């Protein structure tokens, strides 16, 4: 029978990141659950610090519910972004409103491969009055690497995503890279994307993200068990502003069964 | 009915220190006592927050009537078409999306009926040609590339020196070439013979066409077999009116 | 008799210097060779480092050959510079060809001095099409000071090269300055600059470079021998940028004899 | 007519942190398609000073009748006398002033024709006995072995848990045996079983003859081959009344 | 015909190093000549710095001249060191004298390896009353290592010099540890042992100096050339006490040609 939903054959995905602090350092933990079929049902956020000589941990959950052709993502600050699919589970457009009644629309497009996965090629973000605000855009025609162009209202950035050509790693994770959940608009999908309703994820894991140039390069270095999948990514980030460079590194541990 | 390599290896390690932290970078090549290139194995080492990392990925090459299979721990399968004289004149492999990306290959034959690449031609799942490199021969001192991703076009020119020129008992190719788009994308079946022979002379630059040009000067040191041990690489570059060149240096072990 | 070329009284001068990395460092030789003469017979670079446990050096030679008013420079690729010399040996233009048939023209223009010595007042690059390039013009009015003008396509730049009043260093080493060979289009003809072919160094040692202002300084500070012959330069370039200071150090160790 | 190993390659990697800067180490061992060792490749990492340094030596295993020649890049030539089983009975090789250094092997016979090394003595070219390792096999889950080196003698126990003992499918030997003067200075034949078999089933404890003992812990991870990925050593040590133990980490990589 | 002299296959061996400082480093060079034969001929030290802005060079050479069966050692200072030879050229013993008329005696014996090539075992220092003042034993027992027991005066160490097993570097470079010249009495006679009068150096270079211990090791990191003979040496002294670890650090470059 052909696949009417994505799926992720797993039942969590987890990633667990320090943000760092000389005073007060806080764990993070982004944590996405899958039902027995494979579909997103739910995310949590959790926040751990010590105040005083206490542990504190502050939760946040986001809901997915579906219906037919329809992906229903509820936030614990009550904002619905409503996802309308096509006939392979993927979004074509979404509409989200916040507790004032403010809404967004986005349409959403996609290269469809041999085997019917759907990978986004385009993300747009419109205003009430029609107006195009942002939009993202991926092209797959590089073989090993994607090339990435960004618009967030006069705001215009280009840049490639790269995997290394002899040194492949095939995305057996099923995760997307750190950088897209970051990157706005698609910063507003991060549960969507998780639950690979905004497409799937590329087949290899992306090892640099270079912008066009000052430059600022970002590298990934993924450590995997013996099953072939992620355990951590170390990224880091080498910002130059004429001769003069700081670096700045990320290890997001990753459960992923 | 095959091209042949006569070492057992060929393996090339860099510092890289353009990075944060230097890298170290190894490209092992195994052949047969065939001359058939059997493998590749790829390493990295540097160290990345307190973990010191060794990244080590190996391609396997199974060669069957007239094809070249590749197969990489990754799980892509490259699958070279092969012509009589066993150099590949088609190649199917998988892209980020896991479409078919197909390749075409079609060569000079010298008059010992040995292969060198004329032209690669990258075509998309739809059929639509993405890019092409093209080598002309006419003058074996100065080859004229002209590369094409996309929309944009690059020609470029690949010089021996007249009178100097040292012979490739080595066998190897040009450090540009598996740097160079759609080409960079074959580095085992080029260091295998699979996408043709190697230039008979060592190319010593590697000039863009004009602009003070951003040209490539090669220099190698030789053992006492006339075979290369090392590759100093040197880009000229000029930033505020002086010259700061990006260099790189290369050790070989051919055995 | 009156002299019909420039001459070095030296018959080696070479410079040593220690390219860092906390990985691979390199050291760089630069070799002059002069005949009894004191005309620049030819250059060789040499680049040493260690790979694995064994020491490599890396050799590149450039040949000068004479002819009547001319000088004829090849360097280990093939390039070919043919200097056409005037009565007195210096060189007024210079067409250079490489492997792929490329070809630069340059003229140069002097100040001669009393004793009928030639100062590189400017260096001019032409393009095929006869459309001028870059240029660098030297003025030597200042009593204790070279003004300099560069133009490289649209990039202008001006600089001061100044020698310090009351602690002179007379230059009977004869050598250029370490920035005039980096300096683009001086910097394709290093080999013609240390063999006289463009001109006298100037009488006094520069101990700065100040490039007209964000600020970037070099100083120049000098080992002597006991003949006053120059053994050691020190040179530190001080770039500030809105009050952020970044310090780099050269030592470059000479030896002429 | 010799002992055989059925894989072509045993490596082990570590990262040693006791010198200044951590130093990784890499020990190769190459077995060609008959089962017998050809050759060691010993590999250390590290930085002196402002250089990355990369030490690599390989050493060769040649097959003569009732002969194992094994030679060095150093030019050291250690002939090892084979017996109709393929197991050393003799070894002459040089030591650090050229002399000729000469030794003796005995063995254990087990049912199957497998030989197990009882004896290692070690001779000096007067003939004077300086060293030996005996190996005692009464109870195979605690191997009594006794060591003289000049006057010094040290009694341990090498053992394995009863019901808990696994298979040593890996055919490797213990870490501690190449530790241990004089089989110190054979690990190239010792891992070429030309020195005998390793023991049917891993060794997770060697216990010093008593005094709170310096005894070393061995505890291993498997694939699913039940073959060996790794090797944790821990030796008990007390300092000021507070144990402080030794650590090694040792990665196997056996195809 | 059979020996009757220790011999070095080369001409030169020479040694540098620089002496590390804030102020004044000094680059220290030991030149030791050998003539056609291979027998040491002199050895030449120099001191080079700067002072003000000035390089200086300050020079002392040691002459070594042989007789039948005798070496005779003259440093710049006037101490004569005379060396009595066996019939293979080895000293079996040395009067030593200095301007002031102090003498001092030492014996000297091998181990005699089937080549009839001599390794000092023994030198022993006496004083003018016949009182053993001080020792060095050298045992050659251990395959891969140097069992070395020192006493001066009251002072009693005991240390091991080792070789790697399976990672031997073969002593075609002819040298000594750095080592051995610094450990008294030896330090008397580092002429001497440079050419080989007391002795051949280990056939392996030694790549580790462990006292019996507070802890001191010594590493050695050699780089060779493509005859296999040395150009530099990396030394690394971890000094040890009571958890606290500070390291030393000398690079050694050679020339031996
Ligand atoms: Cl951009
Ligand atoms: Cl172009
Ligand atoms: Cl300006
Ligand atoms: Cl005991
Ligand atoms: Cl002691």
């Amino acid at each position: 029978e052909p696949s009417t939903y994505p799926t992720t054959p797993f039942s969590k995905i987890e990633l667990k990141e320090v943000i760092e602090s000389d005073a007060q350092p806080v764990t993070a933990t982004h944590t996405y659950l899958y039902n027995s079929a494979g579909r997103l049902t739910g995310y949590t956020g959790k926040q751990s610090f010590t105040a005083g000589d206490e542990l504190f941990e502050i939760e946040n959950t986001t809901t997915v519910e579906y219906k037919d052709h329809q992906a229903v993502i509820t936030d614990e600050a009550g904002t619905v972004s409503t996802y309308t699919l096509n006939d392979k589970g993927y979004a074509t457009t979404c509409t989200s409103q916040d507790m004032a009644g403010n809404t967004r629309t986005y349409t959403f497009s996609y290269l469809i491969n041999t085997e019917d996965k759907y990978y986004l090629e385009n993300i747009t973000e419109k205003l009430d009055d029609g107006k195009e605000y942002s939009f993202i855009t991926i092209d797959y025609s590089n073989f090993r690497a994607l090339r990435i162009q960004q618009k967030v209202d006069t705001f215009e950035h280009n840049s490639t995503a790269t995997t290394p050509s002899g040194n492949e790693i095939a995305n057996i994770s099923e995760i997307p890279s750190l950088f897209i959940t970051d990157m706005y608009p698609l910063s507003m999908h991060a549960v969507a994307i998780y639950g690979k309703i905004l497409g799937e994820p590329a087949n290899y894991l992306i090892t640099q993200l270079i912008p066009d140039s000052s430059e600022e390069t970002t590298t990934y270095t993924y450590t995997l068990d013996n099953r072939g999948i992620v355990t951590s990514c170390h990224a880091v980030v080498r910002h130059i502003r004429n001769g003069y460079e700081q670096d700045y590194t990320r290890t997001v541990n990753y459960t992923i069964e």
